[PDB]
Parts: structure tokens; C-alpha cells; sequence
């Protein structure tokens, strides 16, 4: 089997991505934000504190003749942002792009974040990070990946987020007209449970590329662009009138500037960022200080390549026995 399912910014900056998601009999379509960070498939439900739901729509198990609550389950979840959400569980029948899995474990919250209240947009996380990450207890369950990966004709997803753009998330196989060039695979390491591998560098603008290894994580679910301070102090002194400011919380610099590009290094392979990948906007309303999309991970303990890196790529999520991460251009 495969699936196909596009996936569109949430709004005009792409703070992230949403994708319908088919859940329970008759189908209940929730917009999800795919996020291969982390390893919960969670929605705004029935059962979350009616305060805490502003405009989502929401998944009602009890109008769903497959679902079944998973008795004695909960779930807990905090994400890197500071966001979290808790709940029970059910099982249920799941579908994306067309691709079906019966049994999925669907997280159902009772409480929500105050900036899950806030989005509107999203109704939810479709974790692709490996299992190992997924909160519910006493029974750990399986991402939707996991549970789809041995009917898939490959055992691969893919990503093709657009830039100001819709893209494709795809289950089971690789699009080969979706990408320029060939697609450069490199190890992954499944240790802290997330899509972990090395980059080979680095380059700011037309500057020489400096060759250094440099470990983050493939994550749909983050924004930016985390990197060590030294390689974002090289990229943001390139644009005048850039600074770091802690009120803030970044880097920022000012709306006429034009950003210069920054390329990573994948293997011998190189995948370039557009600058303008890195604007996201003013700060606040009607601010000429705009907010950076490249941002240091010194704070965070990882280095993570977020959507500013992975939507200038077309990326191969290979779930085979010994994962690995391809990168193309496209
Ligand atoms: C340390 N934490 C919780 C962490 C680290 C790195 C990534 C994430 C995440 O949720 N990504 N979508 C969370």
C-alpha cells in the first residue's frame, strides 16, 4: 500500500504544516500537524476541558462505531516549545492520503496548553519520531508510521514541505519526479528516539563551505533552524544591523535587509536555503525588526533542522531495518 496527502502552511510565515487526517467510522477529518519529532497521534476531543477549545474541530469517539477506549491508558506530553497536552486513549481506524491502519492507538485530550488553545488550525499531532518516544501508559503504543510499515510497498516516508506553499507528505514510496538530482542518504542514529544524523557543514551565502560535523534532528514539528552559536554568529553577521536580542529571544534584523542563503551539507551533498527561508517577519505588528529563522540551539541541548532547513529538501524518513535520512534538491 502507499498514501498521499498534502500538506499546507498554517499561515502566511509557515509556522507549520497541517494535514488531513481521516479518524474513526464514519470518518472524522482532523487537520494534524505531522510532526517526526515526536512519537503521539493526539486531537482535540470531546472529552477536552471546554475552555481550552477555541475553534478546532474536535474527535468524538463515542460517534465513531470502530473506536474503542484503550482501558487504563493516559498519555502525557511536553514539547521543546514549552507546549503540552494530556489525556486517555482509544483505538480506532486511522487513514492519511488513502493509506488505512485499524487499531491505532488516537490520544484523546482532556487538557491542552495554552497555546494549543490559541491555534485555531490545529487539531492535533501526528507523531513519525520511532515509538520509543510515544507517552501512553502502561502500554506504550506504536506511531502511525510503525503501524502501517510492514502493508507499505516500502518501508519509507517521505516530505516535501512548500516554501509560502502546499507540499506532499508520502507513506510507502519515493516520488522520483518530485526532486532535482539524486537523493544523498546518510546514518541516523535511533538512540534518543528521534531521526538524529550528522551534517557535514556549512556555508553562508557565496562564502566558502566550512566542513564540520554537526548532530541534529530531522523535525517537522519545529519552526527553525537550531544550530551552534558559532555557525549562527557567522550566518547573522553577514547582514547589517543583525543582533541577538534576549528580549526578543533571538536573532533579529531589520525588515530591509535581504538575507543572504545558507546551505547545509548532506555527505558530499549541499542543500541550500533561499534566504528569504530565513524572514519571519516583524517581530510584532507594524515592527521593522523582523524575527530570524536561524536561531542557536545553545539553550535546547540539540541541534535541530526544523522546517526553514527541511523545506528547502525533499526528505527520505527510511524506516528499514537500519534507518536512514535522504536529502534532495527540488
Ligand atoms: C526536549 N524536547 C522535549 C524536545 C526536543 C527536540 C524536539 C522536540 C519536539 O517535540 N519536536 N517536534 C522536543
Amino acid at each position: 500500500s502507499t498514501g498521499s496527502a498534502t500538506t499546507t502552511p498554517i499561515d502566511s510565515l509557515d509556522d507549520a504544516y497541517i494535514t488531513p487526517v481521516q479518524i474513526g467510522t464514519p470518518a472524522q477529518t482532523l487537520n494534524l500537524d505531522f510532526d517526526t519529532g515526536s512519537s503521539d497521534l493526539w486531537v482535540f476531543s470531546s472529552e477536552t476541558t471546554a475552555s481550552e477549545v477555541d475553534g478546532q474541530t474536535i474527535y468524538t469517539p463515542s460517534k465513531s462505531t470502530t473506536a474503542k477506549l484503550l482501558s487504563g491508558a493516559t498519555w502525557s506530553i511536553s514539547y521543546g516549545d514549552g507546549s503540552s497536552s494530556s489525556g486517555d486513549v482509544y483505538t480506532d481506524t486511522v487513514s492519511v492520503g488513502g493509506l488505512t491502519v485499524t487499531g491505532q492507538a488516537v490520544e484523546s485530550a482532556k487538557k491542552v496548553s495554552s497555546s494549543f488553545t490559541e491555534d485555531s488550525t490545529i487539531d492535533g499531532l501526528l507523531g513519525l519520531a520511532f515509538s520509543t518516544l510515544n507517552t501512553v501508559s502502561p502500554t506504550q503504543q506504536k506511531t502511525f508510521f510503525d503501524n502501517a510499515k510492514a502493508s507499505l510497498d516500502s518501508p519509507v516516508f517521505t516530505a516535501d514541505l512548500g516554501y509560502h506553499a502546499p507540499g506532499t507528505y508520502n507513506f510507502g514510496f519515493i516520488d522520483t519526479t518530485a526532486y532535482t538530482g539524486s537523493i544523498t542518504y546518510t546514518a541516523v542514529s535511533t538512540k534518543q528516539g528521534f531521526w538524529e544524523w550528522t551534517s557535514t557543514g556549512y556555508a553562508v551565502g557565496s562564502g566558502t563551505f566550512k566542513s564540520t560535523s554537526i548532530d541534529g534532528i530531522a523535525d517537522t514539528g519545529t519552526t527553525l533552524l537550531y544550530l551552534p552559536a558559532t555557525v549562527v554568529s557567522a550566518y547573522w553577521a553577514q547582514v547589517s544591523g543583525a543582533k541577538s536580542s534576549s528580549s526578543v529571544g533571538g536573532y533579529v534584523f531589520p525588515c530591509s535587509a535581504t538575507l543572504p542563503s545558507f546551505t547545509f551539507g548532506v555527505g558530499s551533498a549541499r542543500i541550500v536555503i533561499p534566504g528569504d527561508y530565513i524572514d519571519f517577519g516583524p517581530i510584532s505588528t507594524g515592527s521593522s525588526s523582523c524575527f530570524g529563522g536561524i536561531q542557536s540551539s545553545a539553550g535546547i541541548g540539540i541541534n535541530i533542522f526544523g522546517d526553514v532547513a527541511l523545506k528547502a529538501a525533499f526528505v527520505v524518513f527510511n524506516g528499514a531495518t537500519t534507518p536512514t535520512l535522504g536529502f534532495a534538491s527540488k
